[PDB]
């Protein structure tokens, strides 16, 4: 017979380097909003890959275009041309408002591109001395597992025997106003990079006008409002960026995860030319960065989300799910948060019972969420759930909480 | 209408980044040894995107593996096991005998992840004070564009503008044992990371023995030996790692581009338990790391590589090709070099006269390569090319460098 779950941990425990605690559970298939394992369990996917697959696991219409294009051409590298490239740019510059975009794989390759951007606009723009740039920070940030990402983060773990550090990255309280223009202060600061939704950090929502805040600063200072919308963006929280909730414009958008589907690693890095044009050519770029597979795959992942109004209907079940869910007792569950289908549950952790227990009991139940910090539970479903499945795991979630 | 090739140029002017400034052709189907531009007419492909279509474009067993495997699972993350990863460790630990590999998408993160793996080896093992773990490169060395790849990088157009640059980085000559003995008297020292065969230098060759060399003097001083094969690997010199032609055993070996045949963002970090073990759950990793769908198509890639002998035959017909360019007069051609089908010639650039031109008109013949700097041409065919296709092609460098 073919490999058990077991089997599979046990495999990988030999084999891989263990740079990763994941749940026990080893899944072989994915439709939708489901999983299933290598036994034939069926499961709702409650963590869509942190938001790599809103559109569903395997959406056929992003299928059908990664193996309309794999038969044509997939990689001729940046020397050349490719007849794919400009359609995409084109197709996502136009859809969210901004002159150019720089194509790149992964979500930390945009964070890193974004922060080249802002270190040459410092520059050779803002007039900042060479090399005194700086780029600050909120505390609580995650944007991947480099040596310059880590060196902006505040989390042991990430940061812990790897150091040294890179230079001139500051940290400042997330969801403070008054800190942020203290640090604006300094005319050497190129840029701030900030998520609209701390997600790693346990979806850690910031106050109302912080967005509005932070933009008025940056824009008064002359520094780069970075939006890192990697997690938040393209519909998960209800808006095609999180940063819409507030009308808010900021100078470098980064997308990733979702703008492929999960078929292909795809991220974007957006801003007006007065920002792009700093980087000439030769000075930046990636292998695989704008592959015309990857391309169209984007192009139909990006169609998907808006065709299907995804964006409505995570803000509509988010409304429901939130309501559901701050319906639990409050000595079980102290805290529900989230925007659109981008949402977590705090659970007064004890000695006994945490929430990597209340995971393992949702898996044993047929949903698959996972906690963080060891309190935090994350509620992020994939956006073309419907209403009645979102009530079934609601339940499912009710019964696995009230039966410790 | 279709767009011709100046509309496919304006529209990527207009609306993607100037980060590129590639050879003016715009290609939009590729199989094997051949590419073809959109009005249809037809080319030797000479770059192989870098390595990354060792197997030629579109090879239909990878093609087939990644059609076959699109149906089923794409990602999970690494918050869960999929039925895959396992499979794929197995089979590529087994290949190039190491205990483990840690799987990532691009060629930086494995740089990354092999700069992170050996502070944590230098600290946790060898008892280097933190944190003052230093590595060691070779001056001309290329492994991405990450600030603190650039920070180890001496070509200025890589680094200037982007800094502050992250501490740590020490820089020697290539190519040069003195140096490196030198340079290990630093007790600080954790790793030597090198090339055995510069790429993006311009396919600079290092003298018989000194891998050897290097591996002698990394041993003898407690240094862990990281040899970056992200180009010079699978089959690509003749062998499946051009490490193998000295037959030394490096500590970290770095794999990445043809690990995919160009059909996915794959790249490998392959080492033992005692500095594979240093790294622990949640201290490195990546969303799209070790998903099943880039497994299925680096086992099907790898298969490939093994399948058709593809060492042997880039081995063979590579002699051929630097045999024959170097019957190019000295008046033009100044220096051939190369090991298995990766080649490099420098031309005697004059004002009049330089290596983008020689491209132009190359192309115009239907043969695609790109210049290094003014006076570097690489070639590099897939090495599923035929003697009879390779000769061809010679004609067709011949007729073009002796039309001027
Ligand atoms: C992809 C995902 C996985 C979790 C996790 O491992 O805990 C975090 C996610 N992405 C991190 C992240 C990035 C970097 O994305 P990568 O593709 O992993 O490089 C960038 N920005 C934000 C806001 C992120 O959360
Ligand atoms: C892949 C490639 C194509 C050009 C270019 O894009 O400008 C140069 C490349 N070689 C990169 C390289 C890396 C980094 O790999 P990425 O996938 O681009 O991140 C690492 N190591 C070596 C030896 C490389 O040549």
């Amino acid at each position: 017979g073919p490999p058990t779950s077991d089997d599979i941990f046990e495999r990988e425990y030999k084999y891989g380097a263990h740079n990763y605690h994941p749940l026990p559970v080893a899944l072989e298939r994915g439709k939708g909003i489901y999983l299933w394992d290598v036994e034939g369990r069926k499961y709702f996917d409650f963590l869509s890959s942190y938001s790599a697959v809103n559109q569903g696991h395997c959406h056929p219409k992003i299928v059908n275009a990664l193996k309309s294009q794999v038969d044509k051409l997939t990689l001729t590298s940046r020397a050349f041309y490719n007849n794919v490239l400009g359609e995409y740019e084109e197709y996502i510059t136009k859809l969210f408002n901004y002159h150019k975009v720089l194509p790149m794989n992964t979500g930390v390759e945009a964070g890193e591109t974004a922060c080249k951007l802002a270190r040459k606009w410092g520059y050779t723009v803002k007039g900042i001395q060479k090399y005194k740039a700086k780029i600050v920070f909120a505390a609580g940030n995650f944007w991947g597992r480099t040596l310059s990402a880590i060196s902006s983060s505040t989390d042991p773990t990430s940061y812990d025997g790897f150091g040294p550090f890179m230079p001139g990255f500051d940290i400042i309280p997330y969801n403070d106003l008054p800190a942020l223009e203290r640090a604006l202060q300094d005319p050497n600061v190129a840029a701030f990079m900030v998520e609209p939704i701390q997600g790693e950090a346990g979806v850690v929502v910031p106050d109302p006008g912080y967005l509005m805040g932070v933009r008025e600063l940056c824009t008064r200072h002359q520094v780069l409002f970075i939006a890192d919308e990697i997690q938040t963006g393209l519909a998960r929280t209800g808006r095609w960026l999180a940063v819409d909730y507030e009308n808010v414009r900021p100078d470098i958008v980064l997308l990733g995860k979702a703008l492929s589907g999960g078929l292909y690693p795809v991220s974007a890095v957006l801003c007006d030319d007065d920002i792009m044009l700093t980087i000439k050519p030769g000075e930046h770029g990636s292998t695989y960065g704008g592959n015309p597979l990857g391309c169209r795959v984007a192009i139909a992942a990006l169609e998907v989300l808006e065709e299907e109004n995804l964006a409505e209907n995570a803000d509509k079940l988010g409304i429901i799910l939130r309501n559901e869910l701050m319906k639990l007792p409050s000595d079980v569950v102290t805290a529900v948060r989230g925007k659109g289908l981008l949402n977590a549950i705090v659970i007064k952790e004890t000695k006994d019972w945490d929430a990597w227990k209340v995971c393992l009991r949702l898996r044993d139940n047929g949903l698959l969420a996972k906690p963080t910090h060891g309190d935090i539970i994350r509620f992020a479903p994939p956006l073309v759930i419907k209403e009645d499945e979102l009530r079934e795991s609601i339940e499912i979630i009710n019964k696995t909480i009230l039966s410790f």
